[PDB]
């Protein structure tokens, strides 16, 4: 049929070339509000509109994380560009070569010619990036048609990272077939982390809390939980003769790490699964405090689980009480388990990575493409539709990833996410609200909280640019409630997006504050929660989201024996080494650049009062060289540097 004419030659890599084409060309038209466009903009934004919602689509039943708002699936344009795929292709397939180098020879056999392939042909595809940057330097009058061999370079990394899911799969397929020396020799080739020398230290264990993945739930407690029952001796047996917990609550050194949030996934008891033998996992509350000093916190008492009556205290053993030192490391084990599944489950899956989908969303079917805050927030989403689907497809089915590394069935941790994020409240999370509900946002009374104050600078860095941005386009909160499309969007964010506690926005102020929580959650709280994963998190026993072996049952008589039967299967801290070292190695886009990630790599702002010389973006660019200046600095006077919110290391969006 002549009806099918414009089928026969059209494939996804024209389509996506088109794609690629027409978004330039979009870039160029001047944003403005709804209600100041003209009519014929009105009648075109309308439309557009319109057709978004025909290929951005929310589900709840997206596979393997029912009751998450999705995109039911992602958009073709929504791929990542060549320079993402290659980074990524990169990482991934220099793990498998230093995982097949380390397989016997015979079982390593199976793979290693076709990892020598895929490594031969990713040096290829670097080298036709290389060179075709080299001809867009050379003769940038015809780099709008270097454009389609970037397009034609992409369809190529996409080829290869198809093959390398192939081989993955083989890989897996034959897991099962395929005392700390085992962990070290799942590295292969690749370095320790600077925590597998520290970790049995006390200081260590409790820097963790202020400056690791997971630096939310630490809280000042003012007088102790009724479930958590420490007596005055005990306290004093670690912080010494002249303390008192009644002294160090009215001093503000008393703070309270306690896991009850984590439900089902800390089992009531034993969990067996095929793969990964008996497993285990803990809801467990622990107690830190400062010395008079402040100079850091220390573990004074450790609970491995909610109910006294079934939990006995632990308390931190002198240097010499060697009839109790084990113990002691156990609880502290127990405590690391409570962490990898409230850090990866919560604090970063659902708090990062899936609110930034509802955003995401929510974004791309109501804000115009002309709208200001389109050509805003859209950098700031760059590849979160597809690394979310890659989670929920590849890390949460059965014998994937998550079931492996994580004590809980597969069930319930995809339905305690899950009910996570549909409880997150927007506001209340921001960082600073955060801060102070938990009394930890005084500098004063908890000086060395990295994440705290290196955070702040951020956020505010962050408010002043939505704040001046927001100056730009609205000249009053009639301005704001007027806009037609921003009530649509938050229309979405409520009722499809399911983001708890989000509201009307009714005012100027109340954007910027949005604003910032939605671009500080994509961009800087992900890499906070993120990057860490190498250097934090790749070694078992310093940290694994499954125990072999029952909490301690006794603070007394365990020996390092004991404590070994905590450590995982061979497999678990295999998938983990590769799944961690893979997820904080990819660092594509940087906050604040504002340039597209592929090539052009053309301005995201037009509008000239946005990037006039000293205005609003240059103003946040500047701001943002400051608070890198100031965070080297104190990571100079530091005991460990902390340099995951440095602005250098932050990605604009969620897309690892
Ligand atoms: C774990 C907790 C994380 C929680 C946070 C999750 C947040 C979202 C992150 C989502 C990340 C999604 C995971 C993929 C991220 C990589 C980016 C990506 O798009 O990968 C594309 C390819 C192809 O896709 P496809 O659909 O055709 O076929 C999938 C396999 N059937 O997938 C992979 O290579 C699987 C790599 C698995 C990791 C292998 C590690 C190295 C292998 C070394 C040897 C293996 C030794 C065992
Ligand atoms: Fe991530
Ligand atoms: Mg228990």
């Amino acid at each position: 049929s002549i009806f099918f004419s414009p089928l026969k030659y059209l494939g996804a890599e024209q389509q996506r070339s088109i794609d690629a084409s027409r978004s330039l060309l979009d870039n160029l038209i001047p944003p403005s509000l709804p209600q100041y466009d003209n009519l014929a903009g009105k009648l075109a934004r309308r439309a557009v509109l319109t057709s978004k919602k025909l290929v951005y689509v929310w589900t709840e039943n997206f596979a393997n994380v029912k009751g998450v708002p999705m995109a039911r699936s992602v958009p073709l344009g929504e791929l990542p560009n060549v320079d993402w795929l290659l980074k990524t292709a990169g990482v991934i397939v220099e793990l498998i070569v230093n995982f097949v180098a380390s397989l016997p020879a015979s079982a390593a056999a199976q793979f290693e010619r076709i990892a020598a392939g895929l490594s031969g042909d990713l040096e290829a595809a670097r080298q036709v990036h290389e060179a075709l940057l080299e001809e867009a330097k050379n003769d940038p009058a015809a780099a709008g048609s270097l454009l389609l061999r970037f397009t034609e370079l992409q369809t190529r990394v996409i080829a290869l990272l198809t093959r390398v899911g192939l081989l993955v799969d083989d890989i897996l397929k034959s897991a099962s077939n395929l005392g700390l020396n085992r962990f070290r020799a799942v590295f292969g080739t690749l370095r320790l982390p600077e925590v597998a020398d520290s970790f049995r230290d006390d200081e260590a264990f409790a820097y963790w809390r202020v400056a690791g993945p997971n630096p939310l739930l630490i809280r000042r407690v003012d007088a102790l939980p009724a479930n958590f029952p420490l007596g005055e001796e005990q306290f004093r047996r670690v912080m010494g003769a002249d303390d008192s917990l009644l002294e160090a609550a009215a001093s503000r050194r008393l703070y309270l790490l306690d896991y009850a949030e984590l439900g089902k996934l800390a089992p009531s008891g034993a969990v067996d699964k095929l793969l990964t033998g008996t497993g285990f996992a803990y809801a467990p509350i622990a107690l830190f405090a400062l010395g008079k000093d402040r100079a850091g916190l220390l573990p004074v008492a450790i609970q491995c689980g909610q109910d006294p009556a079934t939990h006995p205290m632990f308390v931190r053993p002198a240097e010499s009480e060697s009839d109790l030192y084990w113990g002691w490391q156990m609880a502290k084990t127990v405590v690391q388990v409570a962490e990898e599944n409230y850090h990866e489950m919560f604090v970063h899956l659902a708090q990062t990575h899936l609110v930034s989908e509802a955003f995401c969303l929510a974004t791309q079917r109501t804000l115009a493409p002309s709208h200001p805050l389109h050509v805003l927030l859209a950098p700031h989403f760059e590849g979160t539709l597809f690394i979310n689907e890659g989670g929920a497809r590849i890390l949460l089915p059965s014998a994937g990833f998550i079931d492996v590394m994580f004590a809980a069935p597969i069930q319930d941790t995809q339905a305690t996410a899950g009910g996570n994020r549909l409880g997150f409240d927007f506001y209340r999370g921001m960082l600073p609200e955060s801060l102070k509900a938990r009394n930890v946002d005084d500098p004063a009374a908890l000086p060395d909280y990295p994440y705290r104050d290196d955070g702040l600078l951020v956020w505010n860095a962050i408010r002043q640019w939505a704040a001046d941005y927001v100056a730009v386009y609205y000249a009053s909160d009639g301005d704001v409630t007027a806009d037609v499309e921003l009530a649509a969007w938050v229309g979405e964010v409520i009722g499809s997006g399911k983001v708890a506690g989000f509201r009307p926005i009714t005012g100027r102020s109340q954007l910027v504050e949005v604003l910032t929580m939605v671009i500080f959650t994509a961009s800087a709280q992900h890499a906070a929660v993120n990057f860490p994963q190498p250097s934090m998190m790749t070694y078992a026993p310093a940290i694994c989201a499954m125990s072999a072996a029952p909490a301690p049952d006794s603070p007394s008589g365990k020996s390092e024996a004991d404590w070994l039967k905590m450590m995982p299967p061979t497999l678990v801290a295999l998938e983990k080494v590769n799944i961690y070292h893979l997820l904080g190695s990819v660092y594509h886009g940087r906050l604040g650049d504002y340039r597209q990630t592929g090539f052009p790599y053309a301005p995201v702002f037009s509008d000239r009062r946005v990037t006039a010389s000293g205005g609003p973006l240059e103003r946040f660019q500047a701001r943002l060289k400051e608070v890198e200046a100031t965070i080297r600095t104190r990571n100079q006077a530091r005991r460990k540097p902390y340099e995951y919110l440095l602005p250098s290391r932050i990605p604009a969006s969620t897309n690892i």
